[PDB]
RNA sequence: UCCGCACUAAGUUCGGCAUCAAUAUGGUGACCUCCCGGGAGCGGGGGACCACCAGGUUGCCUAAGGAGGGGUGAACCGGCCCA
């Protein structure tokens, strides 16, 4: 139904390490999430000496917590993204699985924002992940120095996070006036390299 | 505050399975094919295909696929230096 992935992403990361830039500790708080979530709703994979692909259907989607699934595979790879972004500065060949990950991090998020276009999820959760995808596909351009895709993602992603902003109180616009903050350098800095 | 309770929400600890590919250059090891010379052992030069290591741009790649470290390397079947 409605979910805030803004809200949840939020207070996971400011209480997992990152609040002082460590990645690591962040990263086993996620795997360990997604390993304690597949076993309490009964999504194995894998069964003994076998492995099959899942998918996260639409008919599944009535327990109001398979979203935070695909939001914590998303998440962790932007973790293992912005690691590798901390140890790239003297290893030059781990930028090529930088980005190899951020690339399987977009398909991820467009995952989770396709398996929201049925009914049985509200209009709120829709128009975050939409947002986030934006974000994310924003970051991916940038990072590969491609500034077009990059800006316009970025210009999406700005204009639906003031819409939401706008669209509540000022005391819970604050994070959402925080996240245009923390996005408008980077806008800034890709129009100032043309 | 007590519960052999129910599920949701985070961590201790121990096992099992698996851990990618293309492109440019150079190198090693098998095998194949062109030559020049010589009374032998052979010497010099050019290529086709496979495996691997270091290492630069990458992905229609996955739930992921480190350019990480170690050991065995066997019966004579990885070669090197070979009494």
């Amino acid at each position: 139904l409605s979910l805030e992935i803004l809200q949840i992403i939020k207070e996971s990361q400011q209480q997992h390490g990152l609040r002082h830039g460590d990645f690591q500790r962040y990263r086993g708080y996620c795997s360990r999430r997604q390993r304690r979530l597949r076993k309490t709703l009964n999504f194995k994979m894998g069964n003994r000496h076998k492995f099959t692909g899942k998918k996260v259907t639409e008919d599944l989607l009535t327990d109001n917590r398979y979203l935070l699934l695909v939001l914590m595979d998303a998440e962790r790879a932007w973790s293992y993204a912005m690691q590798l972004k901390q140890e790239a500065n003297t290893e030059p060949r781990k930028r090529f699985h930088l980005l190899s990950r951020l690339r399987k991090a977009v398909k991820h998020a467009e995952e989770l924002e396709r398996l929201c276009e049925s009914n049985r999820v509200d209009a709120k959760t829709k128009l975050e992940a939409q947002a986030y995808t934006a974000y994310l596909s924003g970051m991916l351009r940038f990072e590969h120095q491609e500034w077009k895709a990059a800006i316009e993602a970025f210009n999406k992603c700005k204009t639906i996070y003031e819409k939401l902003a706008s669209a509540f109180t000022e005391e819970q616009a604050v994070l959402y006036n925080q996240r245009v903050e923390e996005i408008s350098p980077n806008i800034r800095y890709c129009a100032y390299n043309i």
